[PDB]
């Protein structure tokens, strides 16, 4: 009756390891892109940028690294493209352009690779603080799931956005039966993580 | 006998603080490695020293974590520095430099007293490589030990926490040892350095 309250906190423990893992991953990525922005010679030479992105990508975290011009055209790209791609219609792009600040997108299906991702988009400013370009880092949802799964294969964990859209779930739902989850939002993106304690069992 | 039930709870709290505090340090160290690594990739050759000086200043700004950021030539001369240097400074004799040069990979040093600032620090050193994979320069980021200490202490004033390297050197300690009396610590190593953090449970009372 009180191995209950322990299975509970054991799940609070899982919750924070996993949140932290994801927050770290996101923060580390933001910081990689922010540093690139600062280090690179302006105006940005597209050939050098291409090379930089490739060196940075060659990290299965990424679906890809991309560079955008003011219009939204993909001018540098880890993934070879058959046809020209424009990311302007993209929500994160719009938000990035208006705020002139880094943006973390909700999960979606990459127009470029076709797989579920989320993107970190960092605008590049000139001297007068106009947005001239964008660094774009796309991470596979797949990667996040697997990171969670390796740590806790046998324990159910559900991640859902602010509107109840399933981002992903790790482990077997059957483990959640009769259990209330210990839950919590991530820092940089409005994803709520729900960890289900295991049953009391002897 | 219910004593042992409050004790288990105090122990559990110790483990929670242990994980909380390592993560904070791990993140700090990991993010710094990432930044230095990106700088090392993004800089155009031949490296313009004034541009590099400017990048380090920007990277350093509003980041009390750092004791300082520095750039080294292949010999180990500090050629750009967020600290105003009064003499020429060479680090070729530093352990982290020797390891960096030989491994050609990032090095996280043990703690030591900075030649430059006199304070206790540890440094992250990223070698910058040639097309030919020859080391031409070094990025060096120094982190104030006391920044970490005060970070932890602010969060957990009432809990005694020691961090110790492999050789038993005390890196830092936070809190009052009186709060650990008759306690065994819950312990664990940092991911990027061989530092062991020992978090002591509080004693039971009421």
């Amino acid at each position: 009756d009180t191995i209950a309250a322990e299975h509970k906190q054991e799940a609070s423990v899982l919750l924070n390891l996993h949140r932290n893992k994801i927050n770290y991953l996101i923060g580390e990525t933001m910081a990689r892109m922010t540093s690139l922005s600062i280090a690179i010679d302006r105006p940005v030479d597209i050939k050098k940028m291409q090379s930089i992105l490739e060196k940075t990508f060659d990290e299965p975290r990424f679906s890809g690294l991309y560079f955008l011009n003011a219009k939204g055209d993909v001018t540098a790209s880890t993934t070879e493209l058959k046809t020209k791609v424009n990311l302007a219609d993209a929500s994160f792009f719009i938000k990035a352009k208006e705020t002139k600040k880094t943006v973390i997108s909700d999960s979606y299906s990459s127009r470029i690779t076709g797989q579920p991702i989320f993107t970190i988009c960092v605008p590049v400013l000139d001297s007068k603080r106009n947005v001239t370009d964008y660094l774009v880092a796309a991470i596979q949802i797949d990667y996040l799931k697997n990171l969670i799964n390796l740590l806790s294969p046998d324990v159910y964990i559900e991640v859902v956005n602010q509107d109840g859209k399933m981002i992903f779930a790790s482990g077997q739902a059957s483990h959640a039966e009769d259990q209330k989850p210990v839950s919590g939002y991530l820092d940089d993106i409005s994803w709520n993580m729900k960890v289900y304690p295991n049953p009391v069992t002897i």
